């Protein structure tokens, strides 16, 4: 039951210029944190930096984040996708990062209920093509259950479908996520518990008015410090010691409490129902 | 001064399936709108069927819009989203849309302040390709001032240092984006007004929780129906009736209320204040 750090988190702080990715890796480092989940957007930082950096700090990376539009319906942008895809495989290896997640496309980009059934085949078939990469490349390809609906990757239903039809394929749970969808998160655990290898885990409270992220019951929600929200962590964790769950829980928040607060204060409250389960 | 409907307000209702993109052209056309803005992500809708839409219920497409990764930092990537938006002026193309409204990156994709400066330089050098491609096809090509200020397009000297740099280039001014990024949205106006061939009219009432959009000074910002919240469309209509703007006023929505009901409600509101100008 190891935590590990999503760069994303401190997303506010990079964009800031407060942070640096080397001031995110030393501060997971000085929180206890076992590993960062490193979110990639470009090549810009080569290998020996990353590495160099991680070996300063004693850090390591669980798993590399990436935004692809494998729904692109223009054949030559989806070939392009699919060989980025691979190209993150790759730095996976570099970086020693077991693992990979993609978000597999982009909410805006779907803009229609047609939009959404199109989409969905494409997907499959460009993860049917990049998973037998990684697997040759022993990483494992993950995807994450998404929050904006239009998307056919929400609800336990939906990433069923796609798991089931992409050999190899598995699961990093956005446990907050699947509240979105609507779904109970600790059954998605449940049902989906032998693709799970990864886990985010991040908390929301409600709210009276509009947020950009509505949940199906039509509850407003607010990304929330951990534990002041609806999540039941603790559930969780005890689900995930009974059934011996050996991959990492990465730390999410995308609200606007600075973030080196609102990692000290939410991993407070996490590692307390953690040892409360153990 | 003509108003077009943005199909991307009627987002919520294409993606339950409620609307087709014929309902949405025959819905503006009810309501008295001169012409469409079609949000394009995909070709799969035939160019044949949308013109027979189009004859049938006696409307135009003002300009047609799209989303493409400019910053795209891999090489391959890039050339390929150049690509992908000379097809999109050749769409305009057969379609007799007369102007093309790029937002030339994806905020989630610019995680770092060094990301948003590599970016700024990137983007320049797509749309000093692609412009003169759209001046080749009679297109006008614009970008649209963004609403997330990682992104190098936000404020009014972001926005003038692109335009002063691309020859030809031309603008869509969203005025509500500019009071996201702490602008004043007159100011924007009078400042860029050579550059203003196309323009978004959309509302924001002020809110006291976390909603994904916060105003550079603070606020937290909800989607409003237009005349509810903080815009003043009058003043900019004013200005515009002064020097003569030959363009459309295109109707934005991003808000939860019923998008036919928002449109004739917000409609009702932008036509009394011009009317009170003229
Ligand atoms: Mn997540
Ligand atoms: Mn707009």
């Amino acid at each position: 039951m190891k935590f590990s750090l999503m760069t994303y988190s401190m997303v506010s702080l990079m964009r800031s210029g407060e942070m640096n990715l080397e001031d995110v890796i030393a501060f997971a480092a000085n929180e206890g944190f076992d590993a960062i989940e490193l979110l990639m957007v470009n090549f810009s930082r080569s290998s020996d930096e990353i590495r160099r950096m991680l070996e300063t700090h004693q850090m390591k990376i669980s798993c590399i984040d990436a935004f692809v539009d494998l729904a692109a319906q223009q054949e030559e942008n989806f070939l392009e996708n699919i060989s980025l895809s691979q190209r993150i495989i790759d730095q996976a290896v570099e970086l020693s990062a077991p693992m990979v997640m993609l978000v597999p496309g982009f909410p805006d980009l779907i803009a229609s209920e047609k939009d959404k059934q199109q989409a969905l085949p494409r997907i499959i078939s460009a993860l049917q093509k990049i998973t037998p990469y990684a697997q040759s490349k022993g990483i494992v390809l993950t995807i994450e259950n998404y929050s904006a609906l239009q998307m056919p990757f929400c609800s336990i239903a939906e990433v069923l479908t796609i798991l089931e039809q992409v050999p190899g394929l598995r699961l990093t749970l956005d446990y907050g996520n699947m509240l979105v969808a609507g779904e109970d998160p600790l059954e998605a655990y449940e049902k989906l518990r032998k693709y799970i290898v990864n886990a985010h885990l991040k908390d929301w409270k409600v709210t009276s008015g509009q947020t950009g992220t509505r949940c199906a019951d039509g509850r407003h929600l607010e990304p929330s410090l951990h534990g002041q929200g609806v999540i039941n962590f603790k559930s969780l964790f005890a689900e995930m010691v009974s059934n011996n769950y050996k991959g990492y829980l990465s730390f999410e928040y995308e609200g606007d409490i600075n973030a080196k607060e609102a990692v000290r204060l939410g991993m407070m409250h996490l590692r307390e129902q953690l040892n409360e389960v153990i």
